């Protein structure tokens, strides 16, 4: 991120602070929770809608001291009224713009928003789990403002969960009670809080929808797979990701020692001594060093992040992932709830600035062997069969004589998003009883309204609908502005929030009340479908054959002689 962009961001931060003051009213309100009373405040939006805001509701004990690296524990109840009129800190992380460590270990909070605390009818509850690769993100309204959803009669809840090594350390030794996935266990505890408390805010505990984007989509999927959450919610929406994406989990049990060593540990590699050192470390030090943890071998093998969701090495009471997610799909309770899945029309445009920093990456398209699924490839990636599989990937994405950066980004859309979605759909049809799954494709391009992710990819002036570009149409953020009612952007806000709310309400995303949806016949995907249909969201709403299907089929063809692994 350039120094000019950093200055513009700082300016936006300050301006956003004073806008948020002007949007605060003097009306506060008290609501009940199982742990004690909370005070919220009525806020305005720039469109002059209003909503009651409760931020900083604890769903777990602060995971500090001996609770670091442990599963979340239930919070301590209080007498009196807890002030929830301001946000709490985010989980310790490297700030995506400034490059500096920020946040706090005291981060296990959720925020609840509704336009009416005493409505005449119990309301759909929508629960957003943010993305950020399990290493960044927050529920702060400078990125996740509820301003668009609260136009309608729903309850919206935005959770936090532990990130990085603090959320995802895993150790093999059963005696230490650090099996992994603390951050997913935070999500479980938040979902339990929501089921038990949403009625106090006007919500319907029999009608909860969980949704998330990127790592938040993998998280939502993990919440639909684990027995820990069986029956806690009733619809799921996976936006640009799922739990069988290659980036969504890793076996990180040996990496705690490496982190400890980077942080000054002088002892031997045994879990007990490694843990005692890590329990004494400053959390900023651990998070700052995480970028150095992956070894030369792991980088060679394209491991993306050192710490993340993992298959837990032994069983505990709070265990979230007892087997690989592909195996968990086969018995998952969430296969039996209405599900919606989708991606943007140019996911891989996310990698724009990486390709600018490392132009030589395009040389990987010469043979494409490094993109062959690891379960199909020989270790050296020199076997004739592996070369043949790489050639099939190359045919799918290299459209001209010389591979280009755009070819690379198109490949990225498939390896990270479309192909795992296809593999999940096909796996799941073998373990569900007709519960519907609906596909969307977000294909609306604008630079008149943006979100901070565009700054990350150095995406100013870049055309195309990148990963995370849809979040602009769901959440207010500090870069947003009021848009005219007749503008294409305003209409897209209404359509996206409208479709999500309609799906959350009924489990069917179609409604004749959404502008431009009147002539839409949106069927879910059937086991017998050879070509997926999706609702393509552009300036118009249209059912189409998924344009990516041909390339999806070319990826699938690598498994023709290895169908047991598909």
């Amino acid at each position: 991120v350039s120094l000019m962009e950093k200055l513009k961001w700082k300016i936006k931060c300050i301006e956003n602070k004073f806008l948020n003051y002007r949007l605060t009213t003097n009306e506060t309100v008290v609501a009940e929770t199982e742990y004690g009373k909370v005070k919220g405040v009525k806020r305005l939006t720039v469109y002059d809608d209003s909503y009651y805001s409760f931020e900083g509701i604890p769903y777990a004990q602060p995971p500090v001291g001996e609770l670091r690296f442990k599963a979340p524990q239930r919070p301590t109840p209080w007498d009196g009224v807890r002030d929830c009129c301001n946000h709490k800190d985010k989980s310790v992380q490297v700030d995506f713009i400034t490059g500096k460590v920020c946040g706090s270990e005291d981060c296990l909070y959720l925020s609840v928003y509704t336009n009416n605390l005493n409505p005449e009818t119990k309301r759909p509850v929508l629960v957003y789990i943010h993305g950020g690769d399990f290493i960044i993100g927050e529920n702060h309204r400078d990125m996740y403002g509820p301003d668009y959803f609260i136009k309608k009669d729903v309850v919206l809840i935005n959770i936090q969960y532990r990130l990085g090594a603090l959320g995802f350390l895993s150790l093999n030794s059963e005696d230490l009670n650090v099996p992994g996935n603390a951050g997913l266990k935070d999500q479980v505890m938040a979902l339990r809080w929501i089921k038990n408390n949403c009625a106090n805010f006007g919500g319907n505990p029999d009608n909860i929808t969980v949704f998330g984007e990127s790592a938040g989509a993998a998280s939502t999927h993990y919440m639909m797979l684990t027995e820990q959450t069986r029956g806690l919610f009733h619809r799921g929406i996976l936006m640009s990701g799922n739990a069988i994406c290659p980036w969504a989990n890793t076996q990180c049990q040996h990496r705690a020692f490496t982190l400890a060593k980077l942080a000054g540990y002088k002892g031997e590699d045994n879990d007990k001594d490694v843990l005692e050192f890590l329990m004494k470390a400053k959390p900023q030090d651990l998070i700052k060093l995480e970028e150095k943890v992956l070894t030369l071998e792991e980088r060679t093998n394209k491991v993306v992040f050192p710490f993340g969701p993992t298959v837990e090495p032994y069983q505990t009471a709070d265990c979230v992932l007892p087997k690989h997610p592909r195996e968990m799909v086969k018995t998952a309770w969430g296969n039996s709830i209405p599900t919606m899945m989708g991606n943007t029309s140019y996911e891989g445009l996310f990698f724009t600035s990486i390709l600018k920093q490392m132009p030589m990456l395009v040389k990987e398209l010469e043979t494409c062997v490094n993109f062959v699924p690891s379960e199909l490839a020989d270790v050296e990636r020199t076997a004739p069969e592996t070369l043949e599989m790489g050639a099939k990937i190359k045919k799918a994405h290299v459209t001209g004589e010389t591979p280009t950066a755009d070819n690379f980004m198109d490949l990225c859309s498939h390896i990270y998003f479309w192909f795992p979605m296809h593999r999940l759909l096909q796996l799941r049809f073998n373990h569900t009883s007709g519960t519907p799954v609906y596909l969307y494709r977000f294909d609306f391009d604008s630079e008149d309204l943006i979100n901070p992710y565009r700054i990350m990819r150095s995406g100013r002036g870049v055309k195309g609908v990148s990963h995370a570009d849809e979040l602009t149409y769901f959440f207010w953020n500090q870069l947003a502005k009021r848009m005219p009612k007749e503008s294409r952007e305003y209409k897209t806000i209404e359509r996206m929030t409208g479709i999500w709310i309609q799906f959350a309400t009924t489990g069917n995303p179609y409604s004749n009340e959404i502008e431009g949806m009147e002539n839409v016949s949106w069927d879910p995907i059937k086991k017998s479908d050879e070509v997926y249909k999706c609702l393509n969201i552009s300036d118009e709403l249209k059912m189409i054959d998924v344009p990516e299907m041909d390339k999806i089929k070319q990826w699938e063809s690598m498994f023709e002689k290895h169908r047991d692994l598909f």
